[PDB]
């Protein structure tokens, strides 16, 4: 029924200082962005920086883990649980983000376990799929998507807590470079893939954000598209650029 | 003489409220001399922050794990520098929960140790076997090639402590004896002998991860090649004291 709400998710990986923590929040609470009702802001630290950030950040901006255990806390050496980030006040979870589920060997079936475990627990989720190269090559883009997508929806119930977020690994450090409209088409694809195998309300309702490399010259081409609800940004998000891509809000 | 080490890892325990009742009891006890014991307390990340700024400043903060290299587009990973930055001086690396549950190899954790001592953190580096790696016979080939892995590639071994890790001990039903520990601490710090240096063998603390509690510490830590312990559950209790306490043995 009612317009998804624009989204911005700003994934700074790993990165950050305490002296950066300071000089990005302080550039981010003098921001002047659209309104709470017009665009949704998550920004993503570190674990060791939540508390700073959650205690230093403007209210109306929220904060995300970049990640989280598959199930309760107990003997998990240097893993953090969900019920730990809601200890914190910590509102978001980045889950299944293509550098985990490449570099840490992330099944699609461990993310959906993490989805559905977060979920449980309170947290609203950034869940992300995508595929790579080889994957695009081989004509396997909406087959490794809907794969990928499977795998969460097996284990939600309840989609009101859930973002998805397409990442085009096959354009993430390949040379390769993915156009507005081939953002648009897996984002139309995908939202067509839930609205047959969920349910045409969640189709209708569940933002599916673009996490592809997007700046402030492209935010607003790469926004101004039917079935993009807005960006999971990778390392602009650690710069005043981020601001420009929360303002792409004003294209819907 | 090498001294008495004493490690907690928390694992992935602890709300706020917790963490302030044990640090609340660590700030509270009376335990040997700071020439008698070294105590390190590792919380999960998100408490890392919490805990050095209550913590006595005594006992010193590790993290449970961090990153293989340099920061950058490796979300959900914790970074060395950061670690660093926020004056964290310890970390636990090569954990039997993060080999067996996450499949880091020995390599990828001698790579941990070698960038984490490069930034200036101390490592609590652990090894051990699995009941199928004792019961075959290869405890030492296994217990000498992850410690290998990371001798290959360590830079300062004064920043070096060895956690031997009974993992075959550990939810098997299996008991490991002070004799069981003696006899792995004496070989590994034979192999340190012949592999790095007398030197190095004779000056590197390796100490016990096995079930450690207030009535098995003394046993334990009374044994020639044991070095302390890194304790598991047991850290969140009040009986971690107890434990800090067994250093008087020496």
């Amino acid at each position: 029924h009612m317009a998804r709400k624009f989204f911005v998710g700003g994934n700074w990986k790993c990165n950050g200082t305490a002296e950066e923590v300071k000089k990005i929040v302080n550039t981010l609470n003098e921001a002047q962005v659209p309104s709470q009702d017009v665009v949704e802001v998550v920004v993503s630290p570190p674990y060791v920086f939540l508390p700073l950030v959650k205690s230093t950040l403007r209210s109306d901006f929220f904060v995300a883990a970049q990640n989280c255990w598959v199930k309760k806390g107990g003997a998990f050496t240097g893993e953090v649980s969900a019920e730990m980030l809601v200890n914190l006040d910590i509102p978001w979870v980045i889950l299944g983000h293509s550098e985990r589920r490449a570099i840490l060997n992330e099944s699609s079936e461990f993310v959906g376990d993490k989805v559905a475990y977060a979920l449980a627990q309170g947290l609203k989720v950034i869940a992300c799929v995508g595929e790579t190269l080889e994957e695009r090559e081989a004509g396997s883009t909406m087959d490794v998507v809907a794969a990928q997508t499977k795998a969460i929806a097996d284990r939600v119930t309840n989609w009101s807590n859930v973002v998805i977020a397409y990442e085009p690994v096959w354009a993430i450090g390949t040379g390769k470079v993915a156009s507005p409209a081939q953002a648009q088409e897996v984002h139309d694809e995908l939202r067509k893939w839930l609205a047959k195998n969920v349910s045409a309300d969640v189709a209708a309702t569940t933002r599916i954000i673009y996490g592809g490399s997007v700046n402030g010259g492209n935010s607003k081409e790469l926004g101004g598209q039917a079935d993009v609800d807005g960006f999971l940004v990778g390392g602009a998000s650690l710069k005043p650029e981020f601001i420009d891509i929360i303002k792409a809000a004003e294209v819907k």
